[PDB]
């Protein structure tokens, strides 16, 4: 931090104590965020922000440099061929993907499968020229469970069928049981703390993203307070995904909010499930057929 213009030993201590340990967080911070650190002037805050931006090279880019930025995105396999294809490779890091669907369509199953797949290095697709092995080493997941449906037995089972160690998944997955939107949102904001503690959080799951908000803001009169709260939640999720190059997955039961990739899942015959991609930034709408068995997601 002292490398930053105007930042000395004392200021650096104030910053690290306020959660600002890396340059990107400072480079992308508002003057308000820093000035509120107390002892950090608005003039110094402005100087270090401008300084961090330059150190991080946050300016105009064009040509081949545009491709380089896009290549920092790695993708996680869903264990389904059709689904990975519809996704253009797999679940994207630096974006939020929503799996919406009717009761029992498999939203939670997909969340569990992703936690398991994170521990199979062959399921993380990336360009080794833009993404180093070190960046995706010892990956960990965070599962914010707002429904109470996290099931360690299912993790063990899916892991077994995938040929990987179930306990290893459990050891590298953090679960937080949230009973309301306040806890849900706070846990999400605390993920940055886990990373500062040395945990390479590469997958974040929110199951469910919308349940608490709906139960708390039923009265369709104060829909403003609700949309404001959820919007701030989503903004935190998107920034977290971008800054820490990780995959953010969220579920939503449906029989409006921001999400970069949107799926609607319904049941097929028995084992069968059909997931319709109806919104993404660069892909055409398409449907993927897969199944959910004791092995987890397959086909
Ligand atoms: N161990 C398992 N073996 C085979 N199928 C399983 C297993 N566990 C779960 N399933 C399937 O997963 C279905 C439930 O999927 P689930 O992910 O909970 O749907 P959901 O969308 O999250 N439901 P909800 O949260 O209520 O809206 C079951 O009813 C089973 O068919
Ligand atoms: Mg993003
Ligand atoms: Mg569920």
């Amino acid at each position: 931090l002292t490398d930053l213009p105007g930042v000395g030993p004392s200021t650096a201590e104030k910053l690290v104590e306020a959660g600002y340990i890396d340059f990107m967080k400072i480079a992308t911070a508002t003057v308000g965020e820093l000035t509120d650190i107390e002892g950090i002037s608005e003039k110094a805050a402005a100087k270090m922000i401008m300084g961090a931006r330059d150190l991080c090279d946050l300016g105009f880019k064009s040509g081949i440099d545009l491709l380089k930025q896009r290549s920092t995105v790695w993708k996680l396999s869903t264990s389904s061929s059709e689904l990975d294809s519809v996704l253009g490779g797999g679940l994207e890091s630096q974006s939020v993907t929503e799996f919406a669907g009717v009761f029992g369509s498999g939203k939670t199953q997909i969340m569990h499968q992703s936690c398991v797949n994170l521990q199979n290095p062959e399921f993380l697709f990336y360009d080794e020229e833009a993404v180093s092995k070190g960046e995706v080493a010892q990956p960990k997941a965070v599962y914010i469970d707002t429904e109470g449906t996290f099931r360690p037995e299912r993790i063990m089972q899916m892991a077994e069928h995938a040929g990987i160690d179930g306990q290893t998944v459990l050891d590298n997955t953090f679960v937080a049981r949230a009973y309301n939107s306040d806890m849900q949102m706070l846990f999400a904001e605390k993920i940055e703390d886990l990373i500062q503690e040395g945990n390479n959080i590469k997958l974040v799951v929110i199951d469910s993203l919308t349940s608490t908000f709906r139960n708390e803001y039923t009265g369709r009169g104060k829909l403003a307070e609700r949309q404001q709260k959820l919007g701030r939640h989503m903004a935190t999720l998107n920034k977290l995904a971008d800054l820490f190059n990780c995959v953010v997955l969220v579920t939503n039961q449906v029989s409006g909010h921001a999400a970069t990739f949107r799926f609607f899942v319904r049941k097929g015959k028995g084992d069968k499930r059909v997931a319709k991609l109806y919104d993404s930034p660069h892909l055409p709408d398409a449907e993927a057929i897969f199944r959910i068995t004791e092995k987890g997601i397959q086909d």
